């Protein structure tokens, strides 16, 4: 594995002891996440802490090519790893869609932020394949912000095209289950998905197991709305706009940022009850 040593050449010298000082929030399987301070402009970062880590030099190299307000900032980097990012205290909007009710105006703030990380990403021909409410953080001001960058597809003129199944079942696009040829608006989808996920609380077939979802979503197509008589006609249009089977048809990250939807997106700073109701629900 000369790839070790591709890992090594990338890093910071350190010592990580001595910049950032110290302080265990959070953790999956796929390391571990921190918390700490800045000493020299007193900033607060987060940090996360074998197998395969081809897919950390990809997160780490993307990341730091690719720096947009929308997006989870990548600090610094140490030695398992020592990935610094910026930290946002408002949490994964997991905890928002499931723990609270969400009107229009923050589903379409939301969706707005969303699609900004994704018309940047797709213009510099990233597509990040694993977009759900889960790699969605928040910040205590109401920002929103797109991270985890691991399955990240560094696409070309040339090879414009993947057909490879990643990302996360519920969250993945028909073409992508069927292992076709598909490209960035594979993002969109899962954008509509998470969308769904705000209305409703989860995706759709989360009940049922990743293979029986998996078989769903390749024989069914476009998801259904529990109650469509909820929502209003506008975001209805956005929603079949992002889950169209027609790659062709479906939107874009710029055409769906000149939505008609978006126009009744609430300030960000309507997102900060939904944070405080997450929290007290999360105790
Ligand atoms: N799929 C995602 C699931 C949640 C995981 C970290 N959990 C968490 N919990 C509270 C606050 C917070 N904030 C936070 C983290 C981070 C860096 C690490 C990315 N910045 N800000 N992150 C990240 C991966």
């Amino acid at each position: 594995e000369e790839i070790l040593e591709k890992l090594r050449s990338i890093v910071s010298v350190g010592d990580p002891k001595k910049k950032y000082t110290r302080f265990k929030i959070g953790q999956g399987a796929s390391g571990t996440v921190y918390t700490a301070m800045d000493v020299a402009t007193g900033q607060e970062v987060a940090i996360k802490q074998q197998p395969k880590k081809e897919l950390i030099i990809n997160e780490i190299l993307v990341m730091r090519e690719n720096k947009n307000p929308n997006i989870v900032n990548y600090l610094d980097s140490y030695l398992e790893l020592w990935v610094v990012m910026e930290y946002l205290a408002g949490g994964s909007l997991t905890d928002v869609v499931t723990e609270t009710c969400m009107d229009e105006g923050q589903i379409a703030a939301v969706c707005r932020e969303c699609l900004q990380a994704l018309e940047f990403l797709h213009s510099n021909q990233v597509i990040h394949r694993n977009i759900k409410s889960d790699n969605i953080l928040l910040g205590m001001d109401g920002s929103v912000k797109l991270t985890d960058f691991g399955f990240c597809a560094q696409i070309t003129p040339e090879q414009s095209k993947r057909s490879t199944m990643v990302g996360t079942p519920y969250w993945m696009a028909p073409e992508v289950v069927t292992r076709k040829a598909y490209g960035p608006k594979v993002d969109i989808w899962s954008l509509g998905i998470m969308a769904i996920e705000m209305i409703e609380g989860e995706p759709p077939y989360l009940n049922e197991n990743p293979l029986r979802a998996l078989y769903l979503i390749a024989t069914n197509g476009t998801p259904e709305l529990q109650n469509p008589e909820k929502l209003s006609a506008i975001f209805r249009d956005f929603l079949n706009r992002c889950l169209e089977m027609d790659v062709e048809k479906r939107g874009s990250a710029k055409e769906l940022l000149q939505h008609q939807f978006l126009k009744i997106a609430k300030p960000l700073s309507s997102l900060t009850p939904l944070i405080a109701a997450a929290k007290e629900a999360t105790k």
